[PDB]
């Protein structure tokens, strides 16, 4: 019996490749909603595309309708404007844009604007009659504020948190003139959010940080085997969104569709709020009784290139 | 009618293959004898890859001709943005590029294609045919020039007309640099030196399409939308793909190329800032006794342009 599931995420090409990852294994995992982000996109287009994804598949392969989301989160430091972009010309691609699917999507999306993504989160989590996975593909905004907001009436609702971000025992990605490297994109967008998420007890959260996601980089030669299956629309989708980098988010999801794909590591993880170079860096804590996350060790290459490339043949 | 010899000198970018398909659709019109890649706006490797990968897939759904496709040996005087070059390199692993049958079909006709020299076989195709051929320049003007350096009059004789996407004459450029004062166009700035010979050059007939007329027709995205109307179509998958990830140059100039009634035109005498300056590689009209005039396009027919597009991507 598939599982729920809740998408947090911020709209680039990966987000959207973790949605369909998602989406596509109905036999593991029911989408019951998704959030939209303002960090590594631009939360309309995210939103629409996402919409638009939805519906496509809805009438391919008869993936249930959910709500969508926008977040009203806000970046502590924001995400370079050079990235941000992309979303927007998703919303323009074709495969995107077929009229049933976008009447469909025109029809019900005057009902999903009215929906804020973190009220959306806690509603549907704590709404479920069974635990909900939430992948977060974004920052830790939203699951912060559900705490926050909610904390344990929230948490004991969540099956687990299995999260893109970080950096153990690696370098990081955020090279800027005050930094020092080795802090990770989600989590430096908003270091006090992850900090709350990290150190909640109660709470299980499975971590893809750059430890894992580094070994499975995007390929030109693996990427045009989409050309393979033109007759499904979803490779069509998918390899034009990689075709334009690892792939963080889509690893993430693919964990949630099936464990196999990397095994874990119990660490305590605290996150650097203050401002430092290194602020926004995912660090082991030798603080008492601290609440361990289960970060992600040597994942399983050929599975999750394998799983991509079957799920894309959904429709 | 009877259809036309035409060569496309392009560099690449998403525009250069929006022309493309639209010159290579249009086979009642335009019969396309070759194609070269020049690595301006692009790494001329995907850009010859991606020239390739397309034929093929046209070749193999629709009555098409196959033709060579050199890579040209010109270099940059200014090169173009790091970031804008690699579009190509993004295309060439496009999954509708990308389908087997079609890249086997370009793996068994490559070999014959990477050994031509872009440069000489744009000449070899002008000067060898039968009746005069049109050149469409999409890219920089560095392989006509070439080709009028080495063999003059007994190449710009037998070029019927050369519709060049460059320039900006009484608008201001895009050329934004440091550096510059903003009044040149890229394709121009790319190699000034080679702009002037060819808009310099007596004896040969120039179809300018500048700044001043590709400005009015912007790429909007409720059109770039409308291929989704048509997505069993390989061609309309292809086009709205990259559009969607501004105007339409290139693809107007090679319209033009299909159905001259895209624009009317204006006698103008065109020389070329190749000065290291400003306002390098700026496009600017000169007095000069007996000048050769260029007949540089106006208020091209956006509706008409639009829609030859939309139905040249149900090709295939
Ligand atoms: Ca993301
Ligand atoms: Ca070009």
């Amino acid at each position: 019996s598939a599982k729920n599931v809740v998408l947090d995420h911020d709209g680039n090409l990966d987000d959207f490749v973790a949605m369909v990852l998602l989406a596509s294994n109905t036999e593991k995992v029911r989408l019951i909603g998704a959030l939209c982000t303002d960090a590594d996109c631009f939360v309309e287009n995210g939103f629409n595309v996402t919409g638009k994804i939805m519906c496509l598949m809805h009438n391919n392969m008869n993936l249930p309708l959910f709500p969508i989301g926008k977040s009203a989160a806000t970046a502590v430091n924001p995400f370079p404007k050079e990235w941000r972009c992309l979303a927007k010309n998703m919303d323009d691609m074709p495969i995107l844009n077929i009229p049933e699917n976008v009447e469909l999507w025109d029809k019900i999306k005057a009902e999903n604007e009215k929906y804020e993504g973190q009220q959306l989160l806690a509603d549907l989590v704590m709404n479920s009659e069974e635990k909900v996975t939430i992948c977060v593909t974004g920052p830790l905004s939203n699951v912060a504020w559900c705490i926050d907001k909610y904390g344990e009436k929230f948490t004991s609702k969540v099956e687990e948190c299995v999260i893109m971000g970080g950096a153990v025992d690696v370098r990081g990605n955020v090279f800027l003139p005050s930094t020092d490297g080795t802090a990770e994109w989600n989590i430096y967008w908003d270091p006090a959010s992850a900090k709350t998420v990290f150190g909640c007890p109660g709470l299980r959260r499975i971590m893809f940080s750059l430890d894992s996601t580094n070994t499975v980089p995007v390929r030109s030669p693996y990427v045009q085997r989409f050309g393979e299956q033109t007759n499904f629309l979803l490779s069509i989708l998918v390899g034009t969104m990689w075709a334009m980098y690892y792939a963080w988010d889509a690893l993430t999801a693919a964990y949630v569709v099936d464990q196999k794909v990397a095994n874990v590591d119990p660490v305590p993880i605290d996150v650097v709020v203050d401002k430092q170079p290194n602020e926004g860096a995912t660090v082991r804590t030798d603080a008492e009784n601290y609440p361990l996350t289960f970060v992600a060790r040597n994942p399983e290459a050929e599975f999750f290139l394998d799983m991509l490339l079957r799920s894309a043949r959904a429709c």
